[PDB]
């Protein structure tokens, strides 16, 4: 008795709701800032076109054909073949990513609370920077808001696909977009527009000499597209043949890129106007945006609206993150949805506590040489499991399927686009991920 999307637009809006989240604003900004900007952006955009869209369609095709979880899709379509490692890696990536994703979303709820209680209407005495560092260094305060955000995530996933995940408000994502556009226009009028736009669109190829820039670009591309972990396999597994998968993949990647680019047009001209370093780090948007809201007269209102709509997008993205282990645990151990959502959601919440403490008392600890627990967990998930999982997924359709089956199940003919998509999965995307891997070591 597997669930299905009740409405016709349920699938595409859920995929869009999974893609558009904290990766478009919070992560895109601080990764672009510390990687040089425009040159990193063009590689990132190229990764979205030639690798992201094909592998997104790949995950859709696997999910709808198999009607199973991320791991079960490989067992059903290729029994006893080693392709199921991608789903296994993807389930574990759901644990690691959601562990720290709920921490950052806990920052969102905390800032929303401070605007609703009138705390951040004016600049605190310690400054918008010192206020942010004092809150993340506090050992217990972020955990309370992290747990609060996880309770919402657990609640939606436990309610179900039809009654929970699908029942997301269809105005919040367009309202987030309209506000980002309105905010991007305003930051262009703050004085740092020339150097901010040059940093974002005028590329310096000297940064591309580093192989690590390519690894950050492929990681952000996979991360922002909810790609390489079976998250799109799971949402595709609730779709009937009613849908057209090609247009869904292009619309998902096209909308996700628009959110990211406009976020950069909002953030970076504001960074230069404030004279701050764009390589500030994970708290970049949390220091820049409240300082931009403070310059507006109706600033507190924009801040309340911004963090509500951003938290709403973070909620729908964390739901798809939790859905991957929930669906896998329901099939494998015959767990109910409620027990899988509660038990796995509690475990993931505790897993993220050490990464939350990395910003404070555990700042000295390393796991991956030179990286704290937060950066170590983000690195193995975003830079290792997602690109490798996406590489295996591309090779699965490219070399483990019949060509006619790959095109027919993906709603494509043997046309120029059908051949371009098969070429990407067989060669272009896997070799690109492979070359990015090898050069980074
Ligand atoms: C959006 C959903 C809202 C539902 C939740 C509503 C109930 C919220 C309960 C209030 C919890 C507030 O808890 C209290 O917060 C304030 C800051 O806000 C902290 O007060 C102080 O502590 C920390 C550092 O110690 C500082 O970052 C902060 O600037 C300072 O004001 C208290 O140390 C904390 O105990
Ligand atoms: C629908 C969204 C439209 C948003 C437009 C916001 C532009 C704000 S103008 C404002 O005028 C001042 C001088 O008059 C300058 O000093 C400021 O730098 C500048 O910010
Ligand atoms: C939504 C607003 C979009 C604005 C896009 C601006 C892209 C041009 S940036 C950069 O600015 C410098 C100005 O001198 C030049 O040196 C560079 O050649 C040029 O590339
Ligand atoms: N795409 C989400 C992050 C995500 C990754 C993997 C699965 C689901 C969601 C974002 O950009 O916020
Ligand atoms: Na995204
Ligand atoms: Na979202």
């Amino acid at each position: 008795g597997r669930e299905q999307w009740a409405s016709r637009l349920g699938f595409i809006l859920a995929a869009m709701g999974s893609a558009v989240g904290l990766g478009n604003i919070w992560r895109f900004s601080y990764v672009t800032g510390e990687n040089g900007g425009a040159a990193f952006l063009l590689v990132y955009l190229g990764f979205i076109a030639l690798i992201g869209i094909p592998i997104v369609l790949a995950e859709f095709t696997i999910g709808r054909r198999a009607q199973s979880d991320a791991v079960g899709s490989f067992e059903k379509l290729a029994p006893g073949k080693p392709w199921k490692v991608a789903g296994l890696m993807g389930v574990a990536a759901g644990f690691l990513i959601l562990s720290f994703y709920g921490v950052i979303a806990g920052w969102i709820l905390f800032y929303l609370f401070n605007y609703i209680t009138g705390q951040l209407w004016s600049a605190p005495a310690e400054g918008f920077g010192g206020f942010f560092e004092g809150f993340i260094a506090n050992p217990t305060l972020p955990l309370f808001w992290q747990a609060l955000f996880m309770i919402a995530t657990i609640w939606i996933v436990a309610i179900g696909v039809k009654k929970g995940i699908e029942r997301s408000n269809k105005i919040l994502m367009p309202l987030l977009g309209v506000l980002l556009i309105a905010l991007a226009i305003y930051s262009l009028t703050l004085g740092g527009a020339k150097e901010g736009l040059a940093f974002l669109f005028s590329p310096d190829w000297s940064a591309l000499k580093d192989p690590g820039v390519y690894l950050a670009a492929i990681s952000q591309a996979f991360f922002t597209l909810s790609l390489g972990m079976g998250a799109l396999i799971t949402y595709g597994s609730y779709v009937s043949k009613d849908s057209r998968l090609p247009g869904a993949a292009v619309s998902v990647a096209g909308l996700d890129t628009a959110f990211a680019i406009i976020a950069g047009i909002m953030i970076f001209p504001a960074v230069f106007a404030l004279g701050l370093s764009p390589s500030g780090g994970p708290g970049l948007v949390f220091v820049v945006l409240p300082d931009i809201f403070d310059s507006i007269r109706l600033g507190p209102i924009v801040g309340i609206a911004f963090f509500i709509l951003l938290g709403a997008a973070a909620l729908s993205s964390a739901v798809s993150l939790l859905e991957v282990p929930v669906a896998y645990f329901m099939r494998k151990f015959d767990w109910s949805r409620k027990q899988a959502a509660i038990t796995l959601g509690v475990i993931i919440t505790l897993l993220g506590i050490p990464s939350s403490l990395s910003f404070g008392v555990l700042g000295e600890v390393t796991i991956i040489p030179g990286l704290n627990i937060f950066d170590s967990v983000d690195f193995i998930a975003s830079s290792v499991f997602l690109p490798l999982g996406g590489m295996i997924i591309a090779l699965f359709i490219g070399w483990g399927w019949k060509t006619s089956d790959a095109l027919a199940e993906s709603d494509l003919t043997d046309s120029v686009w059908g051949k371009l998509w098969i070429l990407s999965l067989r060669f272009i995307a896997p070799i690109a991920i492979l070359i990015v891997f090898l050069s980074a070591f």
